[PDB]
């Protein structure tokens, strides 16, 4: 068993690879078209889905950068946004790249509010997308909400020129914690994984892993080793709600066990308004430690 | 005008972005599935489309790596190929990454022949692709040949974790052909096409502004004469550009923008694959190339 070979467990699992396909098409676009397309997608999505407000701490971390942009003239504001989209090498792009995804998202949330108000240069009036851009937006608007928000998030995270993160919130009080139930699955490691993540208890969660174990987020390469996985939990995985439904348990090579669970996950950005269809694919060693876990965004509810 | 803003000229040009979409899907796959998928695509494509043999110089440059793999036991051979697909950090992967695209392609051409012959571990008998991988292969097989070969090339180039073929002397001046483009007599555009068709990179590069850029299909702009010239020498030998028609318009600051459409042949396939291409030029007032983008078009309808 290697981490990279483990990526192949449960090969029947149909991931929503339209997401990275769409991000790839988006990434080809002219920067102004990238910005306008997201503006359009954002505006129309906002008619039925409300984005949660960025946290106070996140806003403080992005404040300096936001103030600099607000102080610029309109042409310069537009240029700064194009710089981010083009991944140009500028001080602002370097600052942006140092930020965790949540801080990047909160930065754009605020710019969006300011553009709506006319305090930061808006997308030009009557702007029409390029041929390729119009098709990309059409694709996005045809996707399930869980896929739409993943496309938008990944586009945002990709910006800037490549560590600052929000403070780590204390774990949930033990007596207040809920426990998940999974049809077919009573495996203690899997249950403890879900329960500890739901309680933001990253120190306990990381102890479930082998020293060389990995976690693979949707459409990303495996994050390998306890140090890197713990960093990822602390920077990116706060305040999720995992709602696993059902699973299946099978023996693997060398006394290992492989378990696939399907269910839903909510991000604090949208709460119960977007339930993403997710699979977890675990490979556990003979002692029950996590050697590998992959988290996949599923192609449709037909994959649960 | 910035290089990055110039990327937006002629915005109704519909590029074949199914190519980078498909590469992105492919890149998500398990490595063994990546290898099997390409094996399948390769085998089926080869029933109607023959790949030209790698050049002698290229083969010599890849020879040591190929010999090392051939000396391995079958399990190790399979692992070595998986390492390349996974972009693992290994000596072989580092050597591979140092190679120009043509050398990487020739390396896999040879491994393909050896797998067919049974001298390098083949894809396991009766191998079945994953759900996601089967769909990716279906997409590829539905594409026009020019798009298929671009997907395969880009997948190959992406593998692994400063070595190029020797530069071939430019074509004898008296032997050179000249292109004709309906609607377009612009000397810079004509000289661009004619010099590239003659492998005359030293003359070609002089058409560019010092800070000018060239943007290959689905890649970021390559900026400045040093980098553009390097790209010509490493990657752009022995092409055949067959421009057909164009359109010429004024641009800002006394600049001119010109779009040309036509076909291009790669020496890997010759006339057997004609790729539908657009060139989008932005020329300064003196006629120098500030920006040229080369796009693979979505269909002949473009
Ligand atoms: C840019 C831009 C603009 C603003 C755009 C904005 C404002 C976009 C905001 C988008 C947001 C807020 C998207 C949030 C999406 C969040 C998602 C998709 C979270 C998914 C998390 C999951 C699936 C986690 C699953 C996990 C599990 C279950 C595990 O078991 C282990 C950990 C982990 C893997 C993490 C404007 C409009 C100005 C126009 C100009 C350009
Ligand atoms: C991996 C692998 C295998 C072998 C795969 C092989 C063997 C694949 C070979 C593929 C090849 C040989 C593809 C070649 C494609 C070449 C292309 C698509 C060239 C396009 C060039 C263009 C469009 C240039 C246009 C330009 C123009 C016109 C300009 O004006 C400026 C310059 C430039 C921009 C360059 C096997 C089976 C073992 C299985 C295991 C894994």
């Amino acid at each position: 068993f290697t981490i990279d070979s483990a990526r192949g467990i449960f090969p029947n699992t149909l991931a929503a690879d339209v997401v990275p396909a769409t991000i790839a098409r988006f990434s080809q676009l002219n920067a102004e078209d990238q910005l306008a397309l997201i503006w359009f997608a954002y505006l129309e999505m906002g008619k039925t889905l409300t984005i949660a407000a960025p946290g106070a701490a996140s806003m403080q971390l992005a404040e300096n950068a936001l103030k600099e942009i607000q102080a610029m003239g309109p042409l310069q504001q537009t240029q700064a946004m194009c710089d981010l989209a083009n991944r140009a090498d500028t001080p602002l792009c370097r600052t942006y790249a140092s930020w965790s995804p949540n801080i990047k998202l909160g930065f754009w949330y605020r710019l969006g509010e300011l553009m709506e108000q006319g305090f930061v240069a808006p997308i030009p009036a009557g702007y029409q997308l390029s041929a390729n851009a119009n098709a990309v937006l059409a694709t996005i608007q045809g996707l399930e909400s869980g896929q739409q928000i993943t496309v938008l998030r990944n586009a945002v995270v990709d910006m800037g020129f490549t560590r600052i993160a929000e403070p780590v919130v204390p774990p949930q009080d033990t007596a207040s914690r809920t426990k998940v139930s999974i049809e077919g699955v009573t495996n203690a490691t899997v249950l403890n994984y879900m329960d500890n993540l739901n309680a933001n208890d990253f120190d306990t969660l990381i102890e479930l892993f082998t020293s060389d174990g990995a976690l693979q987020p949707p459409f990303q390469r495996p994050i390998v080793g306890k140090e890197n996985v713990l960093r990822f939990f602390r920077e990116e995985c706060q305040n999720l709600k995992l709602i696993p439904e059902r699973g299946v348990t099978e023996p693997a090579e060398d006394g290992f066990t492989q378990i696939k669970v399907t269910g839903k996950v909510q991000t604090p950005w949208f709460g119960g308004n977007v339930g993403m269809n997710i699979a977890w694919r675990f490979l556990l060693n003979p002692e029950g430690k996590i050697f590998f876990v992959a988290i996949d965004l599923l192609a449709s509810p037909k994959e649960l």
